[PDB]
């Protein structure tokens, strides 16, 4: 990627170190900071940032945007923690969970936690935002008991998407390009559905680029890129 | 009983009609369930009764602003909230006499409607200013270090983190709502204490209902006997926890 991203993402890495450096005790600490530790893919900060560059160059070391990196990929850590408890998960790709190792009990107090310190970073950025975050919740949370409900179908939507989706739209909502928006919206959830996992789903992400082109111009190029290559794993 | 003004019980009523419009339509049915079932199997109230009450107290004209009325919803859910994770952590297929929700449909999906319930809020407080929205996480965040402590065995350190915070959000966030910080400061303390002596339901208990008197003197002689309504709430609480 661009050397600018890169060292955006940076920043945001730095300031995800700094999340719950201090908090008392200890076992509350491990569980809140063992996803913001482990080596991870980033890859909801880095659609932000990207996509954000994309759209406005200028913007991309704006501190609105850093923090709404951070925060993106903190509810994507509160995310991890309760489906670890959700499915008794014990593992997580060979590494041992945060329910696994300290209990379910602190895994569930440690998502809690952090919900809270998103919302105060997320403050920050206005009430269109919270207010938004909060919406995004509330999706994730309908698809988690949709799927608990027996029905994969209706969840397939709300299950993960709603991460990617805000990644896409936050930096929009903060800088006031409302008009990608619902673009941006339909592409994230494409995005999203992809991401779980079939033709026809990298075709339209190709289309809604499309249209996002028609608006940045090539200045998409950076974004174009990413999207593509993601595609390309699938 | 409860001897309080006709006024702060018709706010309260107020409060019950908007509470159960939270998750009315609300898909699936277990998820609306869940997150509905502590508040149709309401409780005592007590933490939007503090807060009406105190508000009364301190401008009575203001128990019948929306905003005041919104807050008192927003500290009972997350009063809700607290039930609904308690349950899980501490395994609790009945809470009075009545299943649970992780009885009935598991741990997930209380853990799943606390979380709904949790964003509700925010919504909700929202439309409070970002004040009351950082006031609120802060003190979910005391909740949840309270709540760590416990589990990790330090129930010494414990005290005054696991539920004092929504007792003292009780009295705080009114102060906040209405722009009288003047009192913050003492409703914080006698929130806090009157949180660690109602924990329970000897010998520092009275240390406790000491101080507690002595910070309602302090807002006495501020606000005059307009305080009498909340005085006796409190002396009441104090009450049953001395019996
Ligand atoms: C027994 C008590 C426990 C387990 C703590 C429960 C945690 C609660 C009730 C707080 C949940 C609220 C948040 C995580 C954020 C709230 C912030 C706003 C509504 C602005």
């Amino acid at each position: 990627l661009p050397p600018e991203v890169l060292a955006a993402l940076e920043r945001v890495k730095a300031r995800l170190n700094k999340v719950g450096e201090e908090l008392e005790p200890i076992s509350l600490r491990k569980a809140v900071r063992h996803y913001i530790e482990t080596p991870g893919k980033l890859l909801r900060p880095l659609l932000l940032l990207t996509f954000t560059y994309s759209i406005d160059r200028r913007s991309i070391m704006d501190p609105r945007i850093l923090e709404a990196a951070a925060i993106v990929e903190l509810l994507h850590v509160v995310s991890l923690l309760q489906d670890d408890v959700m499915d008794q998960h014990d593992q997580r790709r060979g590494i041992k969970t945060p329910r696994a190792m300290y209990g379910d009990g602190r895994a569930i107090v440690a998502s809690d936690w952090l919900i809270a310190e998103s919302i105060k970073m997320a403050v920050n950025l206005g009430a269109d935002v919270v207010t938004y975050l909060a919406d995004v919740a509330q999706r994730l949370s309908v698809g988690q008991a949709l799927d608990l409900e027996g029905e994969r179908d209706k969840a397939a939507e709300f299950k993960t998407a709603p991460l990617i989706e805000a990644a896409l739209v936050m930096p929009l909502v903060i800088l006031g390009r409302r008009e990608l928006i619902e673009t941006a919206k339909k592409l994230g959830t494409k995005l999203g559905i992809l991401y779980q996992y079939t033709k026809s789903i990298a075709n339209e992400i190709g289309r809604y680029l499309l249209k996002i082109k028609e608006h940045v111009g090539d200045a998409i190029a950076p974004f174009e890129r990413l999207i593509k290559y993601l595609i390309g794993k699938a």
